[PDB]
């Protein structure tokens, strides 16, 4: 038998310098590092696919 | 004694469909046609010019 050794989980940072593991719980909680006012979307494509 | 005709100021429309003759008074009173959320300001220059 031969032992598996274990390299921990990294922790990524987020706002307010919450590290989490999970992109999703890390968002959901303390939001993206740097703050965007919006997204000014462009859109190329039909009028059903704008739709 | 020569005829001095009068050109009727033109309205320069704003937000919410409120024209106002000068731009200043009418950007105050009510606003810019379209909303960008906000200005991703870029800066180059010396470090006194950042200041």
């Amino acid at each position: 038998m031969k032992e598996l050794i274990y390299i921990e989980e990294p922790s990524i940072l987020f706002a307010h310098g919450q590290k989490c593991t999970d992109p999703r719980d890390g968002l959901a909680l303390f939001g993206p590092l740097n703050q965007i006012y919006g997204i000014k979307s462009g859109v190329v494509g039909t009028q059903k696919g704008l739709q």
